[PDB]
């Protein structure tokens, strides 16, 4: 109905974590347990389509990775830290329960005393929610520039999920609900959003829609050491929810699939992506994918994909870009960017 | 005569419903002190640091199996009754608690699923230590003002059971050091509780309190002062006090400019509930009459972000609030962050 008209994307950056763990290396470590429990499918490589993921140096915290992404994004926007009025952290990974990881990143950067900070959590949709929050403050004139940051760390989840499941007493069906933890990846991203009158040639964020099906909130449940997931059910219901969200997006954004130049989606696995593409009848050329080599980087995967698109020169002035997230909740958000 | 700007204050946003839940089991500072007494003896501690210095006589706890979502959900049902609306009217639900069931999904999604929100309802969590309920209120108010929703729930359930249990064990260790004992003591001032607020477009609830918003300042160079995980909170209460008050004084200069505030013109100050020295420092630093600052930490401890709406609900329930009262909401949270916002009853 009334879209955002003066919110721009002034800067955008991602960080690839530096250590590679391949699914071949994981599978060798788990072969005993694959054997002594009779499993013959390579679930990571063949079903999920995840061949590697990246991990940080030890003791990199979420705040550290978010800080590194933030600095890059500020250089991409060509602004100093003193112009930032809002810093929102959207990661699943968090240094503490308190304070917010946002305050830590904000302190590492040296934001001013006018800078407002807080964290948003919402599984793989939180970056888009963070963008939407920021847009609302930009539009109203509360701030000129915002940082939305997201660092994800899966190092501990790998150490405990693995070392767990390689021990003498390891059972099953457990296995199928925990191997999903072995699809997770490390990475970070950041974006600088701004009032359009400050950065007139920049991409524009128009906003979007959200629909929910919170009857299914038990399906995917993650802490520091463990993620237990029902992958089948998440997929199917996720897609039904997305179809409903797409009817809303038609109503508020004038969306039809044939007019969108890119779909930037949260990156989960080959079956999640194929089912999305097949259901909606989307040309797969419009859907870049990174999970083969990075796994599932949660809410950072959206901006990481967009930033990769930008750095490869795939995005042209006037491109209509759909940002979308299907996340645990279940929740679905779809938003537009005009490049 | 001279037209001024709104200073970015919210327009046409109201408070339609408000409620709190008190946790059921009382844990007295007398009981805690009896358990800490051999450690006190060994460290030479001769004063009642909980009851006499902090001013906390008791706090409440839930049962061990109560999650943040369960408590929030009970507060939310009460707030919806107070607003006289069904869950179907809610277009936004924000959970603001420090305590959380999981890292994902959001605790707001659990609450929402418990209450049966519709498929139009947007949900997510906000985390910002003791300021987050106000941050949630602001976020919802921006949506309400813009006309995107009619009603929002801001909810907050706090559970301190685990922190109590594990702190008391570490604090009674024969090998605990003075510095660790001092660093962890503040965790024994925490309390359990929950709150929830229904916010609405003012045209739907014409006689309801109005929420104006206000101003925020930060000092994120002090982000190490109070750090907490699921079973441990470490706090430098001396610099939190000093640097908190310094941040508050700065935020209050901004409030004078945007809200027109003067201490003499506010009917109540609703502050996050920390301890007697923090409250005495705040009141003396600003010259506030103590009668206008209701305190619940004496019997409930520090309930984090829920403290602000719990105090507001308890003022409401006591009949301390009258139409036209100018209520200052002031939060100084770990970070450091400070917000000062106005409600006109």
């Amino acid at each position: 109905h009334m879209l955002f008209q003066n919110v721009s994307i002034a800067g955008l950056a991602h960080i690839d974590a530096p250590h590679t763990l391949t699914s071949k290396e994981i599978n060798e470590r788990l072969q005993p347990t694959y054997d002594r429990l009779g499993i013959k499918t390579d679930v990571l490589g063949d079903v999920a389509g995840i061949h590697a993921r990246r991990l940080w140096d030890q003791d990199v915290q979420a705040s550290d990775a978010a800080t590194q992404a933030a600095r890059k994004a500020l250089i991409d926007a060509n602004i100093g830290i003193e112009k930032i009025g809002l810093l929102i952290n959207t990661s699943v990974s968090r240094d503490y329960l308190e304070p917010s990881t946002a305050s830590i990143v904000s302190g590492n950067l040296g934001v001013s005393d006018h800078c407002m900070t807080f964290d948003v959590a919402n599984a793989c949709l939180a970056f888009i929610n963070g963008m939407d929050i920021a847009a609302r403050m930009l539009e109203r004139g509360e701030i000129d520039y915002a940082l939305v940051v997201d660092g994800e760390t899966a190092n501990l989840v790998y150490e405990k999920t693995l070392e767990r499941m390689t021990s003498p007493d390891v059972t099953e069906e457990e296995f199928r609900n925990e191997l999903a933890a072995l699809t997770l990846g490390c990475g970070a991203a950041a974006m600088v959003m701004a009032r359009s009158e400050l950065v007139p040639d920049a991409p524009r964020y128009k906003g979007g829609v959200t629909r929910s099906a919170t009857e299914w909130n038990k399906l995917c449940r993650g802490n520091l050491d463990r993620m237990v997931t029902d992958t089948r059910l998440l997929l199917i219901e996720g897609i039904k929810l997305a179809q409903k969200t797409f009817v809303a997006a038609k109503q508020v954004l004038g969306w039809a699939v044939e007019e969108l130049d890119q779909f930037v989606i949260n990156q989960v696995s080959r079956p999640h992506t194929a089912a999305f593409v097949k259901s909606f009848g989307i040309d797969p050329a419009k859907v870049m994918t990174i999970f083969g080599e990075h796994g599932n980087i949660g809410p950072a995967s959206v901006p990481i994909v967009l930033s990769k698109l930008k750095e490869l020169g795939r995005l042209k002035k006037g491109d209509r870009i759909a940002l979308l997230g299907i996340g645990s909740g279940l929740n679905c958000s779809m938003a537009e960017v005009v490049w």
